[PDB]
């Protein structure tokens, strides 16, 4: 009973047992919940998911950038086993406990910037984003929030409002929280089709956004600008150099809280501890979740002390938040990243994947763009000889990969992005094999 | 190493070690997070919380109605230990797993009503409430939601909007989600000061609410009425007999989705599986969290199939939701309730507590009202010979109980309610002792 780090197809995909389990799902779970690949998981670790039929699939999704340090990481297993025996919940607002404080300290340490910082914990990315806005409004005593045109921030009313794409995230769920405005992001590949300078010069892309913010809202009415350092669900869009620094600067000059949403990019994923570290961005607040606790429901807001302390006592909280078992897992996750060279591992994975995809792109112009950092890499698929999105090809490729025992996700505003989010504990051999399969499907 | 089911004071409260840990909390955690009793927990089970100084305190809060079946319940410990080894997270929307489906099935079974039902899982009460609204709007294609004047529903933008009390829940955090309207609830004790018939006749209290809903909103503009079967944070307010049934009926006659928020009342807490069971209320949707998984972050929306299936595919979800470890805990929690007679235990606790508090009230008219069901009981404190709230006395009593090693919570719109939320696994002796201490503090 130890999990073999090799792909294995005993059945077609999905298999007979998964198909049986699926009858139960259809009869019990709301039809609002969509499933990408309906194989039922019995076990996972390293770079492998094992299903109910005995198949072993190559994980190139890590549950959407969550099991970065690998499913059921051994330090996490240990930390959880010990904590679950001591206590499962006290509610930190009732009687506190050291595990919550320890996590706050570690986030204060590892996040960008070097001043006084404070943290608060919740259970989901959407909750943390919600609280970053509460914090910013309490501090500034201003109303509006600016989000970007490829942004994804969550499924609650306000975070739906912050999100750009109507289907499936927003359609039919409003009316939405007021005072949300939308600005254009740095999207080099498609900016390039119109203005070559904007695509390469990030400061100029920031000016484009700032001119609109100033005209349509004004700093005097603005609490916060919120941005993903790399847009996730919107299509793994890495902004031009200079873009994030220029937003930061403008926010400082204008008493607007600058918020980095690092829910997807955070915790070693991009080849640094946080995506903001690549250009030395120091946001006023940074939002984290997903990879923070190796799959346990936990999220955080971390930021400048003066800002984070603005809400009255008892103004922030929630019953479950900073659950002590989830905290034990968070501590073991941070420990794992530092002691096992995960940031460097992310950088190895970049070199391996970029090298394959760039060689593929030279051979096949259906790859409009190859972009990303660390273990967060994507290709955008287009019709040969143009820049027109090819969603059809994107879906066919993913469906073929699934059928070949490869868990690969799509994303993108136009439905034409293949994304790669392997756990860092994937072997180079499994990672290459996953890439081989993608190349074979595209070749014929 | 087994936890002694007896109160013990080795130090004053809080003790020197807790006070040391508190310096760390103040330096790391946002000042927005308030703490009721700053003792740092190292262990808990049965009816006892053990702190960092070796003190053993009587738990009369269960983390705000969360550890109903006891901290670190043995079936939960077992279920969690096994699951954490298999996998920690796949994201149900990526690749599903049986644990999530199993939980959906169990909630479909144990919730009120007998038709076709479906469930969806999230991580917090606030998230589940948010999703009940999304579901209702998708189904009805109407905008407005009605909540009540003692309501508490969560700390996100929309759930803040649904919540009645500005301090500390809402102040400075808006603007809020639009189309939330407020109606008057059945509050027998204080309704009685004005109209004796309204306080006893629930159907008449429903008419009062329905007349306002009709005048200020209209059914043709209304997606949902949402209500707590017993108002929690608002002061443990049990409505008059007939109130909930009459709302249900009106909602059916008018194509408005009726939503029971059972986040606090759910899972054996009130001497039935759900608070709605006492009058046979069958809501269209019921929202659950808190006690569902013995402290693990998990929440649910369960309801009529046709309603729950209204959102398009991928319209509902979230990354962490229905975490497999939290699900293992939920299954063990339901198993624990049924196999160990917890519902009956809740009823024993009612008889014990009501008997003490009613005898206390006959002797001491500072107890304006004694109310509640099962292990959800409260007294409302007032100035002797009137019905004027006495918040001061309420705080003094709780502070004195804390100093005597009793974890007891306050609540209420007017800050004058002592509430009792012991874990069901408290012994009668510890429960009586907790009541003895309260009686002694009030006597002199
Ligand atoms: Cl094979
Ligand atoms: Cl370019
Ligand atoms: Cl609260
Ligand atoms: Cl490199
Ligand atoms: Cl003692
Ligand atoms: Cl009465
Ligand atoms: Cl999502
Ligand atoms: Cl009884
Ligand atoms: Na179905
Ligand atoms: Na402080």
């Amino acid at each position: 009973a130890s999990l073999d780090q090799s792909r294995l197809l005993v059945t077609e995909i999905p298999g007979p047992a998964s198909l049986e389990l699926n009858k139960r799902r259809a009869a019990a779970v709301s039809g609002g919940v969509g499933v990408t690949l309906p194989v039922f998981v019995v076990r996972a670790g390293g770079g492998i998911v094992e299903d109910a039929d005995g198949n072993r699939l190559i994980d190139l999704g890590s549950g959407i950038a969550v099991t970065t340090i690998g499913n059921s990481a051994p330090r996490v297993v240990d930390a959880v086993r010990d904590q679950v025996e001591q206590f499962t919940h006290t509610c930190f607002m009732v009687t506190p406990y050291e595990q919550y404080v320890a996590v706050a300290e570690q986030l204060n340490r590892i996040t960008p910037g070097s001043g006084e910082k404070r943290t608060v914990l919740f259970n989901s990315g959407a909750e943390a984003v919600e609280n970053s806005i509460k914090v910013a409004r309490a501090h500034t005593r201003k109303q509006a929030v600016v989000a970007f045109d490829y942004a994804y921030h969550g499924r609650t009313n306000l975070t739906m409002a912050l999100t750009a794409k109507s289907m499936p995230y927003k359609s039919g769920f409003g009316p939405f929280a007021p005072e949300i405005y939308r600005a254009p992001v740095s999207y080099p590949y498609r900016d390039n089709l119109l203005d070559k300078d904007i695509a390469t010069d990030g400061e100029l892309a920031a000016e484009r956004a700032i001119n609109l913010i100033d005209k349509q809202i004004g700093a005097a009415n603005l609490a916060a600008v919120i941005i993903e350092p790399i847009a996730g669900e919107g299509g793994f869009i890495v902004p031009a150099d200079g873009f994030l620094p220029a937003l930061q600067r403008w926010c400082r000059d204008n008493d607007v809280v600058f918020i980095a949403d690092e829910v997807q990019t955070g915790f070693a994923r991009t080849g640094a501890m946080f995506a903001c570290d690549h250009e030395n961005v120091e946001p006023d607040l940074i939002v984290t979740a997903k990879g923070i606790a190796d799959g346990f429901p936990l999220s955080a807001v971390t930021g400048r002390a003066e800002i984070m302390d603005a809400p009255h006592t008892s103004g922030l909280g929630g019953t479950f938040g900073g659950n002590p078992v989830a905290c034990a897992a968070a501590l073991a996750t941070i420990e794992t990243i530092e002691r096992d060279g995960m940031v460097e591992r992310a950088r190895q994975i970049e070199r391996l994947v970029m090298d394959r995809l760039l060689r593929l792109q030279a051979a096949d112009d259906r790859l409009g763009d190859v972009r990303g950092r660390g273990a967060m890499i994507a290709m955008e698929l287009v019709k040969s000889g143009t820049a027109e999105p090819d969603a059809a090809l994107t879906q066919k490729l993913a469906a073929a990969a699934h059928a070949a025992g490869v868990i690969v996700l799509t994303c993108g505003m136009f439905g034409n992005v293949i994304r790669l989010l392997p756990p860092l504990t994937i072997s180079d051999e499994l990672l290459s094999e996953g890439l081989d399969i993608l190349c074979q499907i595209l070749a014929d």
